């Protein structure tokens, strides 16, 4: 039986309703741990090393442990979920990684997946073709009702402004500007002042805060804004089990149910 490792838990969940247990899927970042800034464990060379397949977001995420990824299995390819997504800047300069963040990214990481799950285990071609289809409707689902919802939103209010910088696909799939406190988490006073001087002079109502980060910036930029603080998103990892975003679907549907809430 095939193994195939995901770099986090967001990819290892799109790959568990790919493969539906026709492969091992394991996942190196486990929910909750940091994707920004990880340390591989001895226990986690052993997942590296049993790895058939290793895929990752790309986009940087993966890159302060992309070293670990060495002494591979023969014939072991490590795939960038990611491929076909127009990179969008942290500035010309490092791409912002948070491209799962989004409904029609949310298509392409499912068709790359399924792609390379197919490239490794070709006899079940059929199966990964199916699993994919249902779940990529599954989501659509789910999400493109949210979608609609804030596609209702007056031009003016067209603003989704968060603490990282986490939300920049969404920003664009769905024709948002989007403003931060800084572009990836692991902090700039002029970012800071930026989104304060931008938010009242838009007259942006709501600033979040994400579920791996201090909600503290978010809530002094409120203040200083006379904006409101909107909550806390997960963007960067699934919530545990018992949470509010257990699965990836589930993450897109809290966040953007979330985020709808404070449109209106």
């Amino acid at each position: 039986k095939k193994v195939v490792l995901s770099s986090f838990s967001i990819i290892g969940d799109i790959t568990q309703n790919i493969a539906k247990d026709l492969v091992t899927v394991t996942t190196l970042v486990e929910a909750g741990n940091d994707s920004h800034s990880y340390q591989v464990t001895s226990a986690d060379a052993i997942k590296i090393q049993n790895a058939d397949l290793i895929l990752c977001n790309g986009l940087h995420l993966e890159e302060t442990y992309m070293k670990y990824f060495t002494n591979l299995k023969k014939g072991t390819k490590i795939i960038t979920v990611t491929d076909g997504i127009n990179p969008i800047g942290v500035s010309d300069s490092e791409p912002n990684p948070h491209a799962w963040m989004s409904l029609t990214n949310a298509m392409i990481y499912i068709e790359n997946i399924r792609k390379a799950l197919t490239a490794l285990d070709p006899s079940n071609a059929k199966k990964y073709e199916l699993n994919a289809r249902e779940y990529s409707e599954k989501i659509r689902n789910s999400i493109l009702p949210l979608k609609t919802r804030i596609e209702k939103v007056d031009p003016e209010k067209r603003w989704f402004v968060t603490s990282e910088g986490c939300l920049v696909y969404l920003a664009e799939d769905f024709g948002f500007k989007s403003l931060y406190l800084w572009p990836i988490n692991s902090r700039s006073p002029s970012m800071m002042r930026h989104a304060i001087n931008q938010m009242r002079s838009h007259k942006i109502k709501f600033i979040f805060s994400e579920s791996t980060n201090s909600d503290q910036p978010a809530k002094q930029v409120a203040y200083e804004t006379n904006a409101s603080y909107g909550g806390v998103l997960y963007v960067d990892s699934l919530s545990k089990p018992d949470g509010p975003a257990p699965t990836y679907l589930d993450l897109l549907r809290f966040s953007l149910t979330k985020i709808v809430d404070t449109l209106f």
